[PDB]
């Protein structure tokens, strides 16, 4: 099967550099763009940049242009991201992924822990945490600072990350369930306003949910909503 394999942890000093690896298998490495994404508790997910492995071409979010360097090694089907001049603000989890919905694939992420004891579109999620009883409804809003529609399609997806598991696509283009996603999930919305609904909620639905837009560069994500089960 198709896999993106990333090391679990890197424990690193301020001021050093670290190289993160993403070993791919199961498909032709050279033919699909790979993207790197930073996750933190307060800021949700941040798109770092992308590489086309076939030729090594790269694109970077302006905010990461000095911090990250993406490379690819066709001989080992492995992509790498170097993070330079590490600071405490680099502590985070970093994922490699195929982000276009039709090819959705995520690595499990590398935690980078920097340790020393001593006009982008903004997406706002509401609420940012909620507890819902088994059998009841969860409803989560995502609102964009500008329209994410083109030609009557909404270039917005929802992602789910269950505890201990990689993120995965949940709904694409506002209202379409990804293959294998249960019927109790539904998405609505257009323009700047989108809503995820889950009913009836089951235990397996405890997760962090993120919206994402890909109408304009850079791709951006909401800060995440953590759904837990309200024990009765
Ligand atoms: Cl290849
Ligand atoms: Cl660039
Ligand atoms: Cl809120
Ligand atoms: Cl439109
Ligand atoms: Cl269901
Ligand atoms: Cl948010
Ligand atoms: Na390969
Ligand atoms: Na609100």
């Amino acid at each position: 099967q198709e896999q993106l394999q990333q090391p679990g942890t890197e424990l690193v000093k301020p001021g050093a550099s670290v190289r993160l690896s993403c070993k791919t298998s199961g498909y032709t490495f050279a033919s699909y763009t790979l993207h790197w994404v930073k996750q933190t508790p307060g800021q949700g997910l941040d798109w770092i940049g992308a590489i086309y492995p076939g030729n090594g071409d790269t694109s970077y979010n302006q905010k990461f242009k000095d911090k990250a360097t993406l490379t690819a090694d066709k001989s080992s089907s492995t992509a790498y991201m170097q993070l330079s001049n590490l600071t405490s603000e680099d502590s985070a989890v970093y994922y490699c992924a195929r982000l276009d919905w039709y090819f959705d694939l995520w690595g499990a992420g590398t935690t980078v822990t920097v340790s020393a004891a001593g006009s982008d579109i903004v997406l706002t999620q509401s609420p940012t945490s909620l507890a819902v009883s088994l059998g009841q409804r969860a409803t989560i809003s995502c609102k964009a600072s500008q329209s994410v529609d083109y030609d009557g399609d909404s270039y917005m997806n929802w992602y789910q990350q269950k505890p201990g598991q990689p993120p995965r696509l949940l709904i694409y283009a506002a209202s379409n369930l990804e293959s294998g996603i249960p019927a109790r999930f539904s998405g609505s919305g257009s323009g700047t306003d989108f809503t995820l609904n889950i009913h009836p909620v089951e235990e397996e639905d405890a997760a962090t949910y993120y919206c994402q837009q890909n109408n304009e560069d850079p791709r951006t994500f909401g800060g995440g909503t953590k759904l837990e089960i309200k024990l009765e």
